């Protein structure tokens, strides 16, 4: 795989997002995913999947600002996606319903898109002095159409999601796990080996007990408020500051290491330059 | 010009300031203005956000005018023009939470009783960790929440938490509420000032129709039946004798005064006791 | 004093204490179930009773976990079985019981409490846990089973999803302080302060006036868990049915579980018992 690796031992398998310079989900990200993960959903020797970061600094950036430059990627792709669920909604959709534990290994930036892969997960842990988590979205004339805005609802609650969407700020881990939005944040010293006992201890769980404690606890039911975002989400791009935004975020800088450790705010940037097009 | 109230607006934030003296309390003349002004704003496309903050040094919102009945033509007349289903409390929460526009609560102060149902309506509430203050005073007065409260902290906090808060009466402090989720954050009290209006701001600069995607996007709680519940419930307690014995014994003793609300909790305890 | 086995109760000025003590780690047994049902139905009927405060004898211990021998005397846990409400199995009928319950129900967590005795906790109205001393936790998956007593779906309905899973397949023993942040219960509080901070919202709330208690609970009704109990029923009884769980149970009772030196650190106990 061309965006990560993975490799699995003892019941746990990791996979080890590496896409640089800065983790960007690209369609080939996108694409080789659901291989693993669809790979992984038939295989019994693997109970846990614990997904990191090979990136410094970046779990998963955001979604390629120029994905929509190819559409034959992405109509590939949007064509094997489920059923009332979208071509980004995919991405968390098959976290959601994965067999095996999920567990995220938060040590560095997640934003947009990769903050809803963030969420999807059935645990996620995060380092308290270096990660943070953002729905960039609003910032680039959009919402979050990966499913962030369902995932925020019901970890935060209506009053908080709409502080996350709309404020598009980057969140520390101690504010995110306070609001519900991940399980915990952890010293950074010792994150590692705390989701490594965390991932080995449910991996050696008896034979039975994951699959029991998933029917227990089934995924929750997201049907119409995905439906609902994807309406909203599509609106926004008949709007033409959504372009405007992400041609100027890309001149500026996006998606290089120095223009995504404030992407907030060379987002705000460009917006206050207001730079388009003048066609007299 | 209003008469409980201070509206301006600038960068495409409104500012509604609430001054009712002697301790703004919610009273009918409140209620009258609140639906003009909030109404005219939701038609304002000049306007994206409505952060709310109050004039009295010590309190919010201190709750509904207990005196409010003695005038019941003013609160017939906001009683019949209420929406379906809402009673004429409820409807100040609930305009607030179907506003258009991101609302914002900064709470420096106390805010009890209908008036911690106000904090709790508006999309977001941040307030300030030392000197803000939280409170469902009603179970004091004989009474529930009638408001929308029981629902908007059933929402936000969960039900044993919202029960805990419902029946206790305590005055909870900033940092306990955002640990809760009945607000959205506690800032130093220094700070607040400028994390509203930076947040204020960076919402109002939002591209034309991102605001409005988000609200569809995550659409208001439906709460009618819960609503309706609270509302029998309610009705049921007001009806009893000691709502109006220990709303008259409050004021008696100097309830809706500064220094009667102050702790407010301690007065209405001993309102019964004695 | 002497009317049960398993629980002291009293009450004065609207206010019931019952004090949980089994000795010695405060199994929850199959004659603990039928006190507490017969205490709470009796106080259901008593207009004077207007708050129900739990609390254990126990140093250690609030409620340790489901006896793990009560398998072993079928008869009495058949009777308890057979008279459990519709759609409710014999051990989610105690924290049904609690969840339902007329007066305010609230419990004071100092020590340790585990699977059927975290379930209790998280049934209440409220409960209030010492800082310093209290634990909460899930053991179940450890005994190769999930919660059966309605803990996955109390987790879910106060904790969230994401944190319920984390909580039932660590089977770690959480703090106070972590579980208060999660939501499983209402706050942690000095452990010095404990006891003070329950007597008054216990005394404040009994002193409320008439019908105010009855009006809360109408307009913040149980949550509906029907669908999700029957679930975790199916889910816990096809678990517990295996040789692998009957085993972790035997070899747990076999190297000291329901002991006070087996039960401090169950979590590592059992962990030595799957290991061997």
């Amino acid at each position: 795989y061309s965006t990560l690796r993975v490799s699995s031992e003892h019941g746990v398998a990791r996979i080890i997002l590496d896409n640089p310079p800065v983790n960007v989900i690209g369609a080939t990200m996108m694409r080789e995913l659901r291989t693993v993960l669809t790979t992984l959903a038939d295989d019994s020797s693997v109970r846990v999947i614990v997904f990191s970061s090979a990136d410094p600094e970046f779990f998963l950036a955001h979604v390629d600002m120029r994905i929509g430059e190819k559409m034959d990627a992405l109509q590939e792709l949007a064509a094997s996606a489920p059923a009332d669920v979208n071509v980004f909604q995919a991405v968390g959709e098959l976290i959601r319903h994965q067999p095996q534990v999920t567990i995220v290994k938060l040590a560095g930036k997640a934003r947009g898109g990769g903050a809803e892969f963030v969420a999807a997960a059935d645990m996620a842990f995060a380092a308290a002095e270096t990660a943070g988590l953002g729905q960039i979205e609003a910032l680039m004339g959009i919402i979050p159409g990966g499913g962030g805005t369902q995932y925020l609802r019901g970890r935060v609650g209506r009053n908080r999601a709409l502080e996350v969407v709309l404020t598009a700020d980057l969140f520390d881990a101690e504010t995110a796990a306070s609001y519900g939005w991940i399980n915990r944040a952890l010293p950074a010293d010792e994150l590692d080996e705390y989701v490594d006992r965390v991932a080995r201890n449910i991996a050696a769980l008896p034979d039975g007990v994951i699959e029991a404690a998933k029917r227990s606890l089934p995924a929750d039911d997201l049907k119409e408020g995905l439906l609902g975002e994807n309406d909203a989400w599509a609106a926004t791009f008949s709007l033409p500051a959504a372009q405007q935004l992400i041609s100027g975020g890309l001149k500026d800088g996006a998606q290089t290491p120095a223009g995504e450790r404030d992407l907030e705010g060379l987002m705000r940037s460009v917006a206050r330059e207001g730079h388009h097009h003048h066609h007299h």
